[PDB]
């Protein structure tokens, strides 16, 4: 266990690997909408997000009989040849299958195996590495759309489809290298509404925040810093009491979405964001570091797997809940003061049982 050092080259293949699967992962926002039953483009947009998480389970075993390396490359094939295709002509069902099959399968091969095999050399400092890892996955994703769009030349759709495959490439060069699920997922149904709260009010009455270095990095400061510091925290903390972290986190989150009469105000807003951001860390990132702990390596695949594939319906149901309900109980403040009480649940059994 080389705790880090030459394994820096790990940590920046996982930052290069992770920030651009979930860069695209965005970019297909630009993809169905500007590049692209009409309703038919959202299910496909679904059936893309959908299956990156839903198939991990199976990439799971892949990755255990292959090692991370085979199934990084495979993967990072598959969506080279994913975005590149359906070169043919505009004919639905040859599109749909092209874009969305591939790109889902290849997405969900790419992801995983990037989060396995780094505790085998990181036992020491494996919380501020992956807090490392969170931070440059945030920089380099919050700037992938201003890099598209300004080295893209505005050429035309087909060869933009062609182009983003760079990074695929660029990818694959560099791929040589219960009950606690039931609780997380708990939290995560509530942890996007906050999300787009903040985003959309931000947008509101901020307009002349527009730049992409600025828009999107307004939430990115607090991210990667929270993450980072959060990820130290965490391998400051010895034993599974890490759990308090999301205790805390959920707690201060469901606090930060109740806040309504301080999240008005600017001057309120940008603390509140910031803890929002803090705990967007303590949450996303400290969930590989907790199955570590809980299973050991040899399990960490498993059980990464079988959470990303129990929190693949909630994340999807996410933004279909916050649509429905902003007009559902007469008006969207009422209907989500209790935006809290899902992580409020998820805070419960914490530490009768951890496994």
């Amino acid at each position: 266990p080389p705790e880090g050092g030459f394994g820096w080259v790990v940590v920046f293949a996982a930052t290069w690997c992770n920030g651009s699967i979930f860069g695209i992962h965005n970019s297909v926002g630009i993809l169905y909408s500007m590049l692209l039953v009409e309703f038919q483009a959202a299910w496909v947009g679904a059936l893309a997000m959908g299956m990156i998480f839903f198939c991990s389970p199976i990439v799971s075993i892949f990755t255990d009989r292959l090692g991370c390396r085979i199934t990084a490359t495979a993967g990072a094939a598959v969506a080279f040849i994913g975005l590149h295709t359906s070169s043919f002509t505009s004919s639905l069902s040859l599109r749909y299958f092209t874009y969305g099959i591939l790109f889902g399968c290849g997405c969900s091969f790419a992801f995983q195996p990037s989060l396995v095999i780094l505790g085998h050399y990181f036992q020491r400092r494996l919380g501020l590495a992956n807090g490392v890892v969170s931070a440059g996955s945030s920089i380099f994703s919050m700037s992938f759309p201003f890099l598209i769009r300004m080295l893209g030349d505005k050429i035309k759709l087909a060869q933009t489809f062609q182009v983003l495959s760079t990074f695929m490439f660029v990818l694959m060069l560099l791929s040589l290298t219960r009950i606690w699920a039931f609780g997380i997922a708990a939290a995560a149904l509530g942890y996007f509404v906050p999300y787009v709260h903040l985003m959309k009010y931000v947008e509101e009455e901020f307009s002349e925040i527009k730049e992409t270095w600025v828009l999107l990095v307004c939430i990115g400061a607090t991210s990667g810093l929270g993450r980072l510091v959060s990820g130290h925290i965490s391998d400051s903390i010895p034993g599974l009491k890490k759990i308090y972290l999301q205790v805390l986190s959920f707690l201060l989150l469901g606090l930060m979405s109740m806040m309504i009469p301080l999240c008005r105000d600017f001057g309120g807003l940008i603390v509140v964001c910031l803890f929002l951001g803090l705990c967007n860390g303590f949450f996303i990132t400290i969930m590989a570091p907790i199955a570590f702990e809980l299973v050991g390596p040899m399990q960490a695949s498993q059980a990464i797997g079988y959470l990303l594939g129990m929190m693949a319906l909630p994340m999807i149901a996410g933004p279909p809940i916050a649509g429905l309900l902003r007009n559902c109980f007469g008006d969207y403040h009422v209907a989500f003061y209790f935006a809290g009480v899902p992580p409020i649940i998820g805070a419960v059994i914490l530490f009768f049982v951890p496994s």
